[PDB]
């Protein structure tokens, strides 16, 4: 799986090991080794929310299966809870697209899923 | 709705209140309410157009409905005509990618949208 | 079509001409006219890919049409191969995702090519 957010929030504000703890979250919640999950934060952002510039994050989590109405509710609660505490974000200026993604659209090591 | 821009353009060529202003054009063209209405600006990028560096940008539009042939087309001449204004990027050089997302797909303040 | 790539590799690691490669090499690849490919490469990142922070990259393929099962293999087995010549990183330390777009959902020049 992969997840990225984007966020306007200061890089010295965005904890060292935050990257390592998304990937032990994310294996956890999706129930894949941490091995297959990749982590992206961008800081320093130009970006606004409700026309709002307070801090705020936009960002995506794709995987191969493991993305449903009701696996997306949890993942929802997880990324908020991680997003509020390490980056001060309020939970309702963060937005998670989700993507289900199919193996033969995901290349890996030369190849893909498929 | 989510905009995200991503251009080549230097960052002190983006003039102020351009957020405010993406923000409010997009909450007339989607009809949707502005307090959920989310903007992305990237400057400075490293990137080419057809081989060639000069001006140009690749954005996306995410929304829970309000997507379509005629919208598009709409909203395509809305954005390139903002871009092109305001950031001197020409309308052929832009490319503008659409995505009509599934309300449990769309994660915000620990649930979806569904 | 547009190609992607971010990475936690310096952009002094990035070598000259490897944006010009990557338009050159994906016309070949896709088939399409050099002028309608655009290239977008976003060094110094801050990610990690199995928890570990050595050199990796998170990309995307977009294109409308040209885009299955063994032609993704192909784009892989390509784009894997540049990334590890020219910026020196394992191929099982990167992601391609792919997407097949819908002309009606791709906006350019103030309109669509729907
Ligand atoms: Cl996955
Ligand atoms: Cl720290
Ligand atoms: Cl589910
Ligand atoms: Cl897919
Ligand atoms: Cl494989
Ligand atoms: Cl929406
Ligand atoms: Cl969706
Ligand atoms: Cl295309
Ligand atoms: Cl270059
Ligand atoms: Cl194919
Ligand atoms: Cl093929
Ligand atoms: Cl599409």
């Amino acid at each position: 799986p992969m997840f990225i957010v984007n966020t306007n929030v200061p890089r010295a504000s965005v904890p060292d090991g935050f990257l390592s703890e998304l990937t032990q979250q994310l294996a956890q919640a999706t129930g894949k080794p941490p091995q297959y999950i990749a982590v992206h934060v961008v800081p320093d952002q130009l970006m606004a929310f409700g026309g709002s510039s307070e801090p705020c994050a936009l960002c995506s989590l794709h995987s191969i299966g493991k993305i449903g109405g009701a696996q997306n509710r949890s993942y929802s609660k997880l990324l908020c809870g991680l997003l509020a505490e390490r980056l001060r974000i309020s939970p309702d200026r963060v937005y998670i697209n989700y993507y289900d993604m199919n193996a033969a659209n995901v290349g890996w090591n030369n190849s893909t899923f498929a």
